[PDB]
């Protein structure tokens, strides 16, 4: 059930910590013994009424292989007065992020068709999130994950109505600015920061420099100050010219600072770059390779 | 300067009891020192390639300027080896929590004018520590003043004192980019303005543009005049210890000093009586 807030009793436990940050647990289900990651937050009753009020305003969209599977919200009870916890599940992928993927590689840096393969995957899972009604709002490389098949899938916690940005005080957050669109920050030209699917499509072209590079453009600045930068700022570039031209051409595809004239994901997944991946076989094969050393 | 190459593994020194709650980077659980069983907050971070010197800056600043009463005394510093090593940064514990805490958990979400005035003292003298040290706390709101059983008052982390956001509602105008301040220029009176947001906070439950998106209070702040108090009952000193803290143009705001000897602050009576109200107030909510 995506649309109740059950006990989760008997569907659900808990088994062990990944990290504090919210807190992820290595989790699993009851009735199958499925792997699956559990977020755990703690909610006051205030706020418990808050999620029912968005749960409302929740969009529904079938499984799809490049979304790590949203299972649902839990909220498992404590004692008259005290705070309660919510708890989001999702589907388990242990070769863990793409951020982990360019840092435990030599150079941090991937090869360009390792970046044109996974580009292409978050954009199909967008495109279904698009198709859907729905926007992410958090395309980045530590929201992508591989799994231990090389597949590779966005996090899903209920990106729909955004439960888990929107209660237990780390809401009041403006958070990690590098992967924003220029129109989600506000600034003198932009009084009222809309969010639009395409947004993500901004993210996305952060996260191909972040595959090529290591790092998202002005991860040497101060947070506030990129803040500031970012609507300011042209389109953000690759440092090298090492890159091919279609690689080029598709950071400059999703980089186009006015929202109004940025492609949508439909059009990005025929780009010359995401379209055209004749070695695709092998770079599937290349990344199982890199996941099962990496594990040793 | 510390070296995190020196430093020991917590075991049979410090153990972990609970999660009390987090920080700007780390987790933060009240822990134990376990020759004694004497308590200590003991902020958990994990020791990340990027996140490595920023660890070692907050171990410094802790080290050096924590020996105020009303700044949580550092107690020491360890490494629990994992490749992904977790640092221990071990200190005063403040049993009481928070001074959000507090107002939250105070009938109708406001404190006692004379509460307020103590509570903003003490806050004003571990700023004034800072300052005479060239020290900028940066991160002055409810969350990172606590409270200890005794009712004494305490500031914490200095995080961002040398790549997240956090919360912007306590920000001064100056410390927000914007086309005609470029750089964010500021200097030690950027505290004192969270000082005053801080006291309204006290004063009504939260902060002023609470109500609002935190992106868009962002962009609020920088031009918004200062913010004021909504009811007409507080007294005219109150409103005018705000205004003071609360001055738009840093440049004519006055200095921790000045602040220290306004009369809201420095005319404080019953408090020997506060103390004991707010210790009461502590037990009967443990
Ligand atoms: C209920 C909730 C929180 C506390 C608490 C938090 C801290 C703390 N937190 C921080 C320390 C350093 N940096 C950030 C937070 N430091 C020292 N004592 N303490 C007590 C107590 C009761
Ligand atoms: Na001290």
């Amino acid at each position: 059930d995506l649309s109740s807030l059950r006990d989760p009793a008997g569907i659900f436990e808990l088994v062990e910590v990944v990290g504090n940050g919210g807190q992820v647990y290595k989790g699993r289900h009851v009735k199958t013994g499925q792997l699956a990651a559990i977020k755990v937050m703690d909610v006051t009753e205030d706020e418990e009424e808050e999620i029912k009020l968005e749960i409302n305003m929740l969009k529904k969209y079938s499984h799809h292989r490049n979304i790590a599977t949203y299972y649902g919200a839990f909220i498992k009870k404590s004692p008259p007065g005290h705070d309660d916890q919510l708890w989001l599940v999702m589907e388990f992928c242990g070769a863990g992020s793409i951020t982990d993927l360019v840092k435990n590689t030599k150079g941090n840096t991937l090869k360009e068709d390792w970046i044109a393969y996974i580009s292409r995957e978050i954009l199909r899972g967008l495109a279904h999130l698009h198709i859907h009604h729905v926007i992410h709002r958090d395309i980045k490389g530590q929201n992508v994950l591989l799994t231990e098949n090389a597949e590779v899938k966005l996090v899903d916690f209920g990106v729909s109505a955004q439960l888990d940005r929107t209660v237990g005080r780390r809401n009041t957050f403006i958070g990690t600015p590098y992967w924003m669109a220029p129109e989600v920050i506000a600034c003198d030209e932009n009084p009222d920061a809309t969010y639009d699917y395409r947004s993500d499509l901004w993210s996305c072209g952060i996260t191909a420099i972040e595959m090529a590079e290591g790092a998202p453009p002005l991860c040497d600045m101060h947070p506030m100050r990129a803040l500031f930068l970012i609507p300011r700022n042209p389109p953000p570039r690759l440092k090298s010219k090492k890159w091919s031209k279609k690689f080029f051409s598709f950071i400059e595809g999703c980089l186009v600072k006015n929202y109004m004239q940025r492609p949508s994901t439909e059009q990005l997944l025929k780009h010359p770059f995401i379209r055209d991946q004749p070695n695709e076989r092998q770079v599937r094969i290349q990344l199982k390779d890199h996941i099962d050393r990496t594990r040793k």
